[PDB]
């Protein structure tokens, strides 16, 4: 087992030192809904997302994920993955503070990231103005930016990636579809408990730092969406890191971008490579062939950020790629 | 293990019926760029470039249209043994075979309504020679130059007397899940099934002119909608009749394009994925026939009753003719 | 000479009996900006049309063009053009009382449709905040809806075609780049005076009427941007006759929804293909083998309203459908 | 006066060591139909090319372009235009030996650039098997690789860009939609005589060469074809430059490519931005503020071989860009 217990990725909450900025960067541009407000935070989801709210910004003094949240195939799974944690003695605490979800089960990745596992989603209707008439869509599209449907996957940065890797396929029962070697060593892994190429990746942190976060990334589906998006990223000053393209690694067509608070965020195109065959051999990348991987196209992934920045950082973005750009 | 929603791994392969085979052939080489990986006796068999096994698809030579079968591959070898059992306990008539070229043992059976369905789990994983390996490595092959070349298989819809009893028996026998249903009053005229994220692998109709055991359609994957453009375009100069689309079904978020190949089977070039199922415990949606304007076409296109509604494969009138007689 | 007087279709004006609903239209869902407001009308611009509006919505009893106005390529060149109209006996008039615009040329169409014709226009500049880094591009693209780049082009509806193409070729200089015959009788004309394939067509009404407008289209340049639009339409209530698809006829990537007023409104993909070959002989479509024409794909265009329907209409758009049905 | 006189650009002859790889390259991936074959030449069209061709092939020692031909707007307009050359003292030559074309006069930019002008112009037809049932499109769209419509636009190198934009602008009569400066220094033009922002482009050759091609670029009009088309480069071993992504500047989808004999080649999507306005100012952009000129996205144009390398060239691809670091 442990196999199909995790069914996808349900949330995450970004920190952010401008969050008055980060959410006028979600509702203004990526026209998420806002469904509630507490304290320090704001909840969003995007008009596909399932549940009250897909991301949660709150404020802090510097950037990075507060938690990434995974809902399981059942609540029985949600005990199975939880006993398998506790009894491979990992600390862990359940509560239930969240707006719109139940029982949690709070623990930490090898290196540190904050991860959670719950069953208990409210599922998400929207006020009767906004409903859709697609069936499986609870609210219209906005007419605001360019949309993004929900939450798709989520990027770790981790000073061992074999070890978040482990515990994500041990504990959890994820399978990893593609990853990067150098030598022997793992730089990058990218895993799913369903379909899709990956729901949850781990990348080396050249920095030597640990327990970051290297990205979060939002779905549009549509390849010519992330072409809009990165023409409104320009005209209206947000900060383009690389993209449009498609990366041969996990052929996803991505748009990497710097929200105000200093996170990392990428718009997702095309679904892609769907993971039919039940029982494919995880594909291994080498240094010999990481051109197609990078990049189907010309674009360039800069040193100075994508490989060395995440947040949260000890250094500014700007001072960061100063450093790294030499 | 008695928990049967992931013994389906996903649809493997279908068998159509032509009886123009050499046209059939050439319509999903020549205009969908399929790779062709085997040929004997009356039969060829074809694969799209990121088709995991050999073969996706073979055509077959016989007196009229239709499908010879539909296979899918269960998650696990032990998922098979389960899943034939149930259909046996079931008092399904099922028998076991080896015939097929890259696979290996089958298990074979009928839908309530007649369609030839099987089980299968030993698939040869294929392996393209060095020159067509593709710098993608999830790619088997690299994307042929020739036509609008289709990925891989992705659906099929059986056109049956029955759909209730067509949907009961996949639910109940291979663990599927309903997404979403079309029902006419207290009536089920269409059914959306799947065992994973995807919104639907296998959906059954009803049949309006009192048939069964039909096939209304077999689709292909682009996952780009330009595809759906590109390919429509190329079969109006090319004389390849045309049924509807591009556009999107409301039902199942799909962007679809339905042309009617030489043998006279219907086929479907499918756009972008659309909606994944990411929710596991979503209900399945219901749509009613007298409210189905958005769930049959997002934009303005028209499903013709003519066709639509009431031709699948194999037909008791040609084309030509059952849309002469169910137009007026 | 003549072939290169008329530079593009810089304006229209459409009259609505619900001009609030109108506006909304083309603000929400189409993204244009509101330049000026006066009276009963209101003035937008797509952000790449290059004056100050090229959509004037006027309130009005019943829906319509109130006109549409042409710029010429210089000033010689509309005197020229007038003086053309004026040896030919059409009655014309002189004015200048439009926001962002000078002297203008009003005239009408051998079937009653309101035209003009002008030089003088301003260059439209965004305040600072709302220039976009894109140096051609005045304004930045709007964060509302699925924002229209410009205006394109317009249909005319007219009980006879040949009497209007006369007009526009030989007074304007226009080129009629397709037509569809039936018989010996044309029953749809698209001409240009420049790359495009047609800034003006005209098509024959089969209901007995006159001087009416089939439709007014704004430029997307994007094939995905028809797709999202119709989504938008469809979810919020829209009614979409038919596309998104491709007419074989002028290649052009269509999608025809109804705007609140009535008048019918066409969003444009792709701009297709472009006329550079300088003496191509007219394409003439025959009725009778005119299905790629209509639609590559499968779009199937309704008699019911497409083919009859135009403003102003006698009947309401609901009860013309149930008539033509 | 003149601004009317040229047309569009009609084709282009392209050098190239390799001319079975080069031809294999415009055939097999970018579809184009071959309509002759002569001597050490092969000649090719794209499906909705007018004329029976757009592009030569011819097997030479080292690779750049063997001349680009414009069609004039009329054959009076071929005299004008001819008679202002040869007035300013351009030396020219008139010849008749082209397959499908007539009388073209023949010149050279003030860089060396082998130019012509033409105005008789064979309109292809194709065989009754291949003619689409779209009229305005002659032949089929081929069923082989990601087929180009048609050639689109021309990029020379020069040491001197202001010397060859006062060129086509005095005795062609193009006008420069938009250029970029550096000071009193102009280091790009790009200029056209229709509603396309530009045909014929001239950038500084930042090695100290003269008279070299910086590319020769094809039209898609759909961004998601030079998506595609990347991929079947990426796969089928052709060097890849830069893009998809899309150029501030003239706002143009671009994707740039190395075919194997040496020339860089663009793949053209969406047609961007019409110039409709008939007397826009020219848009100046300054080196110093050109991030969004180059790439509205993330691309990166790459020093050692965009901003320098061009055809022929005195260093191998290969060896250009090692040097360059
Ligand atoms: O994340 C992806 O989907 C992707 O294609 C990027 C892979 C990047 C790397 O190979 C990498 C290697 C070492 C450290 C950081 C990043
Ligand atoms: O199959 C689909 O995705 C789809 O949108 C078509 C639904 C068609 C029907 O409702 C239907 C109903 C009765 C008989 C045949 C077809
Ligand atoms: O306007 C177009 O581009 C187009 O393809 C529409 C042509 C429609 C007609 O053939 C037509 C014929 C008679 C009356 C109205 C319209
Ligand atoms: O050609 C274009 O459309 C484009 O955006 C490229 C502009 C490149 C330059 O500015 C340039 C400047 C100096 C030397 C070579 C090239
Ligand atoms: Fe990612
Ligand atoms: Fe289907
Ligand atoms: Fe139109
Ligand atoms: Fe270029």
């Amino acid at each position: 087992d442990a196999r199909f217990d995790i069914a996808h990725l349900a949330r995450a909450e970004l920190f952010s030192p401008k969050p008055q900025e980060t959410l006028d960067f979600f509702t203004k541009f990526l026209g998420m809904y806002v469904t509630h407000r507490e304290g320090q935070s704001v909840y969003l989801r995007g008009y596909e997302d399932p549940y009250p709210w897909s991301l949660k910004i709150t404020e802090a003094p510097e950037a990075g994920m507060g938690h990434a949240a995974m809902r399981t195939s059942s609540p029985e799974a949600l005990e199975r993955r939880a006993k398998s944690l506790t009894d491979g003695n990992v600390d862990g605490t359940w509560s239930e503070d969240q707006f719109g979800y139940g029982k949690t089960f709070e623990y930490q990745s090898p290196d540190g990231h904050n991860l959670q596992l719950l069953w208990e989603a409210e599922k998400y209707v929207a006020p009767p103005e906004l409903r859709s008439k697609i069936l499986t869509r609870p609210s219209k599209k906005p007419l605001q930016g360019i949309p993004v449907k929900r939450i798709d996957h989520l990027n770790l940065m981790s000073s061992d990636v074999t070890a978040v890797k482990d515990s994500f396929e041990r504990h959890l029962g994820f399978r990893t579809t593609e990853r990067v070697v150098d030598g022997n060593v793992e730089i990058g892994a990218w895993m799913s408990s369903n379909l899709l190429g990956h729901e949850v990746a781990c990348m080396r942190d050249m920095t030597g730092g640990h327990g970051k976060l290297h990205h979060l990334a939002f779905f549009y589906g549509t390849g010519q969406h992330n072409i809009d998006a990165v023409e409104m990223f320009r005209d209206y000053d947000i900060q383009i890191e690389a993209g449009p393209d498609k990366h041969g690694i996990t052929q996803s067509q991505f748009l990497y971008v710097f929200e105000p608070g200093g996170n990392r965020i990428e718009l997702f195109g095309e679904a892609g490579y769907l993971h039919l065959d039940p029982d494919a051999e995880t594909k291994t990348w080498q240094m010999s062939d990481i051109d197609t991987g990078l990049a189907v196209g010309g674009a360039k992934l800069p040193w100075e950020s994508y490989f060395t920045y995440g947040t949260p950082s000890p250094l500014s973005l700007d001072q960061h790629i100063e450093k790294y750009a030499h």
